[PDB]
Parts: C-alpha cells; sequence; structure tokens
C-alpha cells in the first residue's frame, strides 16, 4: 500500500506546513512558539500547533489517509544534531499519484506564503534552512546611490537572468558574480537587499569564518543552493591575508574552485561586499568569478538631495538644494549614514534640519 | 536459497538505480529531492521514489523476488558516517546465474543513462562517489588556446589510450601525467573540461588541503579510481612549500610515491594545474609523474581572431582582424577572460565591440 518517506531533507518543511494547514482535526499536537512581525513593527508571540509522535489521520479528497511521526530518538551524529526526525504518509491505495498532488500541493502553498516578504536562508551543517521569518520587503527608490548605479546593476541582472540560451549556444558558463566595495556606511547591504526585494529573489547567507566549513562542505553547499536566490559573502577580505586566518579548515584554493571551477554549478549568483579591495588577491575578482565592480562612496550634490526628498516629502526644491550646498560646503566627505542620523534628530523640522547644518563639521 | 548483499561499496548506486527503474509497483517509497538541469538552464526540483526498510517485492523475468532493506541503524563510524545502509536480494532458487545477469544488467542502464554528459566523482572518507548530477559537454571548439596546443594534448591522449601493448612488451608502466600551468584566467580548468568531454571520459576530483587525507589513504584512492577516469589536482603548489601547509596528515614523500613509487596502479592518467610552475620540486614534475609541460598564455592575434568569430557568426574576416589588431595595440597583454567579459557586455552588437576598444586600457 502507499507510503511515504521524507527522511529530513529539503522537503520536511513544505509537508509540515501542509500538515498544519489543511488537517485542521489533528490530536497529538505540539507547541511551537515564536515571534511574529505585526505590522507597525509591534511584534507579538505566537503558536503554531504541529504534529509529534504517535498516529495522525486527515482526510484529504478520495480516501483516508494516515499520517505519523516516527521519532525514535538515537541521534549519535551532526547530520541533524537533534532526534533524526523522520515522517511517515501512508494510505490504503496502489495508485501512487495522489500521494505526488498532494505534495505538488504542499510545495505551492509553501511558496505562495510569501507573497511580498523576502526569506533569508542559512547554512545548517551541509544544508540550506529557513532562518527566523519573512522579513519586509525594502523597498528600492529608499536606497538612494550615486546617479545612475542602481540602474546599471539592476539591468544587467535582468539581463542575465532573461538571457539563458545565448550563454548554452557558446558553451559559457551559466554564472555571474559581483562586487560591491567602498568605504564604512555607504549602502552595500541595504542596496542587496532591496535588490532581492525587487527581483522576487531570496537570500541564502554564507560566512566563511566558521568552525564548520571544509572545501568539499562548501563545494556542496553552493552546489545544492535554493532555486532563485542569491547568495552572499559578506566581508570575505576578512578570511584571507593566501591564508586562512579563520576557524575552520578552508582553504583559498578550495573557495576559488567553488567559486568557478570544474564542478562548480549553473544558474546561481553570488555577491561579496567588502571594505578593503586592496587585500583582495587579484585571483578572486577577476572576471568569471566576478563580472561587475563598483564603488559605493560618500554622498555628493545629487544624493543629498535626493535624501532630503525622501525624508521630508512635501516641500520645495530649493529648500533641498540649500541643505545639500550648506551640508556639501561644512565637511568634505559624509557619508548617507551620518545623514540619516541628523535627520533622525529632527523629526518632522526640515527648517531646524537646514538651520542646524553647523553640528557635523567635526 | 539464493540471497545477495551489496555491503553498501561501489555497487549501492548502481542497485539502487536499477531498484527505481524497474519495479514500478513497489510500496514502502521514499522521497529523495534534488535539481533537474533542464535544457536552456532553467533548473526544477524533480523527485525519485527510492527504498525505504520493510519488505519489496519484485517481478522479474523467470522467478518472483523478494528485495528488503536492512537499515538496523548502528553507524558509530565514519566509514559511511551515516546509517550502514546494507539491501537484499533473494529467491527461491539455487542457480545464481539470474542474480549475475541482473547485476549486469544494472551496471548496464546505469553506464548508459549518461550518454552525451560528463559525471564528476569525488572523495567520499576513501572510495569514490558521484558529486551532484551529469553536467552538460562543453564543447571542445568553444575553448581556444593558442595554434596547435590542443590538437597536441588531444593527439598524445589518444595515442596513449591506443597503444596499452607496447607499453607492456618493454615493462614499463601504463601511467601518464599532464601539467597545466599559466597567468590567472586562460583556459587550463575549462580546457580539462572539454578534453574530458571529448574522450568520453569522466573527471574525479581530489583536494589534497583536506582534514581527512592520509598518505596511505591517498595511496588507496588513486588504487581505486573509476575506469575510463581523469583524474585532477588542482592548485598542487598551495599544499607545498618539502613541507606540509595544510589541515592533514599529508606528508610530500607520501604524494610522490602514490603518484609514481613501487605499489601505484596501471591505466591512469592525472592533471595537476597550477598558476606559478617555480614552487614546485622538481622531484615532482620530472618526467615518469609528469610527461607533458604545457604553457597556457596570454592571448595572441591568432586567438583573438578566434575568440571574434566565436562569438559573432556570420561577420566578415576583416572585422575580426580589425578586433584583434586594436585591441593587440591597446594592451600589451590581456587574457581571454577580461575579452569574454568584454564581449558579454555587447551582446548581438560586433559594431559597438569594435568601437568601444578604448575601455580596456587600463
Ligand atoms: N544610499 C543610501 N541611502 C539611504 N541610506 C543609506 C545609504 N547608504 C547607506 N545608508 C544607510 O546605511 C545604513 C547601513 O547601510 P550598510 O549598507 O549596512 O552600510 P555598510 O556598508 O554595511 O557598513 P558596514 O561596513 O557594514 S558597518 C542604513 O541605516 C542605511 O539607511
Ligand atoms: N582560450 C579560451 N577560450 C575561451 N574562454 C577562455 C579561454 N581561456 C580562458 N577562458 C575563460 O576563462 C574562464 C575560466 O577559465 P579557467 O580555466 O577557470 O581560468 P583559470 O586558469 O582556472 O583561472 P584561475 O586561476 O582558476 S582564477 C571561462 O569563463 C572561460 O570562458
Ligand atoms: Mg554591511
Ligand atoms: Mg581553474
Amino acid at each position: 500500500i502507499t507510503l511515504e518517506v521524507p527522511a529530513r531533507d529539503r522537503s520536511y518543511a513544505w509537508l509540515l506546513s501542509w500538515l498544519t494547514r489543511h488537517s485542521t482535526r489533528t490530536q497529538h499536537l505540539s507547541v511551537e512558539t515564536s515571534y511574529l512581525q505585526h505590522e507597525s513593527g509591534r511584534i507579538s508571540t505566537k503558536f503554531e500547533f504541529i504534529p509529534s509522535p504517535g498516529n495522525h489521520f486527515i482526510w484529504y479528497q478520495g480516501k483516508w489517509i494516515r499520517v505519523e511521526r516516527n521519532r525514535d530518538m538515537q541521534m549519535v551524529d551532526l547530520q541533524t544534531g537533534t532526534p533524526w526526525e523522520s515522517v511517515t504518509f501512508t494510505a490504503l491505495g496502489t495508485d501512487r499519484k495522489v500521494f505526488f498532488n498532494i505534495l505538488e500541493e504542499a510545495r505551492a502553498l509553501a511558496l505562495q506564503q510569501e507573497e511580498g516578504k523576502t526569506v533569508m536562508y542559512t547554512a545548517v551543517g551541509s544544508e540550506w534552512r529557513t532562518f527566523g521569518y519573512p522579513r519586509r520587503r525594502r523597498p528600492l527608490d529608499s536606497v538612494v546611490l550615486q546617479q545612475g548605479l542602481a540602474d546599471r546593476i539592476v539591468k544587467d541582472i535582468r539581463e542575465f537572468i532573461d538571457n539563458p540560451k545565448w550563454y548554452i549556444d557558446r558553451g559559457i558558463p551559466y554564472r555571474r558574480g559581483y562586487l560591491l566595495y567602498g568605504p564604512p556606511g555607504c549602502g552595500k547591504s541595504s542596496f542587496i537587499t532591496a535588490l532581492a526585494g525587487e527581483l522576487e529573489h531570496s537570500i541564502c547567507l554564507l560566512s566563511l569564518t566558521d568552525s564548520s566549513l571544509s572545501d568539499d562542505r562548501l563545494n556542496h553547499l553552493l552546489s545544492v543552493a535554493p532555486q532563485q536566490s542569491l547568495v552572499l559573502l559578506e566581508d570575505v577580505d576578512a578570511a584571507f591575508l593566501i591564508k586562512y586566518q579563520g576557524l575552520g579548515r578552508l582553504t583559498f584554493s578550495g573557495l576559488l574552485n567553488a567559486l568557478d571551477g570544474v564542478a562548480s554549478t549553473e544558474a546561481r549568483i553570488v555577491f561579496m561586499t567588502t571594505n578593503y579591495i586592496d587585500r583582495l588577491d587579484p585571483a578572486l575578482i577577476r572576471p568569471g568569478r566576478v563580472d561587475l565592480k563598483e564603488y559605493v562612496g560618500y554622498c555628493s550634490h545629487w544624493q543629498l538631495t535626493q535624501m532630503f526628498q525622501r525624508f521630508y516629502p512635501g516641500q520645495a526644491p530649493s529648500l533641498a538644494e540649500n541643505f545639500a550646498e550648506h551640508v556639501l560646503k561644512a565637511t568634505s566627505e559624509i557619508s548617507p549614514a551620518q545623514v540619516q542620523g541628523y535627520f533622525m534628530l529632527y523629526k518632522n523640522d526640515p527648517m531646524g534640519a537646514v538651520h542646524n547644518i553647523e553640528s557635523l563639521r567635526p
């Protein structure tokens, strides 16, 4: 008779979600307490009732079905670092089309739960797991970069995603990589978040300086990356000097051969972020691994004008021009974050913002 | 009565494949979720239904057969680092020819699944395992090397494979090795992939700087390498200085005696790749271990001409000559990867490619 055993690998989440959502008559429940991010930032705790071992029964269209958890917890391993957490579906039939159907429905509901939000994955051992809960999509119009830099990057990445046949009919690998660099507090990580929210993509964070990251495990992680997901390497310069400086068993050649080597996977987009670009070996930022280097730097006239128009909507452009001129006359280099803080002091008080410029001259 | 116990060693894969393919009436299934690389790069997730413990039955020609998995998971070891994963075939006969027949059929189907693709193996402990899924065979006409370098290597390796009797009638060992060296971004790994795809061979990656690689384990791995497979050592210079610099318990003499020693195996082809050749000890690149050193270097006139003809098919040769002349006049040394990126900017716009050459002068 029909029987299915998920095995707890890159599928467990979706089936748990469906189990909770559809049944509504189940017993042997549990308590999963977590945070929920309501509108207006006022978080509140929330309970999800999820299975616990013993026999659970569900009536979905057609025949009765018996689902179950078989957690005979012998877990001497890091493969889960928790009980093995099997699951079981079964039913008194021998036409296994309906089981395939229910699982695909679970996939559909899972991918539909995140409609206007941004998932963040993370590395658990050598697999990708959800991390926390869906975040709020930071709009892309609220990250003011230099004149004609966000449009360039967005256009290039869109062109990359909507021309896969041009890469195959010439034998090139279907990969790409980007590198944002510049001083501290200038718009790298925020732009990455906004870009991920504009392309309906997700994010997958990867911390090289981590105690459980061998070259083989890294080569396996980037190959099993979720579909339609940006991978991200934050501060890749702090990992190497052509010599490792972190806790772990990762080398330089392993990284260089995992990004672009002989057994690298297709349809992958990697971002890197660094503050200092002189400490990066030229064998890691050459074309093939990193096809677009961009410098997100200190503010200029246009940036300050646009930031002023963002914070105080409903003012004449003359006031914004006055602000930009005064600030850029006062101090030579000023990052957008300092300007953000300065506006954070004067909420809904544009005149006071234009009057108290002299507090920025360090 | 007839009974067989695979023992989970260099055979498990093929029997699992046959179990899935032929039965179609099995129960106690499972869920193996993975990626599938359709045409046009648009990957999609995919499910394979594979066995799970309990009794499975199959009707293959002749007599009924009872197959089974006996996973009584006690796994305190790295020999599998997972449950022991036995398998069992059995049948009410005493003529053990048919079992041999079914296993050979499984081997046939397994070797036939990969028809126009390239397998990549990897090192799991001290055995070779499949890694991911079959890749797409990069054509050899899309890797433009110097004038008469790919033909030379391909001809030498073909002559090696099609004259095994000349090596035995003179007592020489039936081994060979190659070494590609040169600057970064000049065509080493890509050429290795193309060459493996042209000879219907496979690839077996080996990372020396790995935490679980003793000299004995290495001597055992290269002896149990799959049939018709290139072995590959990427960045062999970063492992030694005549002193180890990696995580592991590997030495120099162990490597030198594993490649060519007293207990080295026959019918083996090894590739090495390095950027710096001066840091290699002359006792590792002398003849016997490495019989052909080649320098894949910066571009020249002919390379640029051929690359232009590859990217923009259907243009007059005059335009390609103009491009090559202008680029080689602009900058002294330019690698093929920079040229690839420059063409990646101007898609299907040859005139713009010939006009915007000056953007390469650094
Ligand atoms: N162009 C910009 N427009 C709006 N806010 C910006 C801009 N650039 C930076 N910021 C502000 O910078 C803050 C954080 O930006 P980040 O991208 O994290 O800076 P950063 O480069 O990561 O600095 P480090 O090195 O990580 S401490 C946020 O509060 C943003 O509001
Ligand atoms: N002769 C060539 N023809 C076409 N593409 C080439 C050629 N040489 C290099 N490339 C490009 O180089 C890229 C990677 O080639 P690789 O062989 O990996 O370079 P590499 O020598 O491995 O550099 P490192 O040291 O590993 S960063 C691919 O995108 C190729 O298109
Ligand atoms: Mg940051
Ligand atoms: Mg390489």
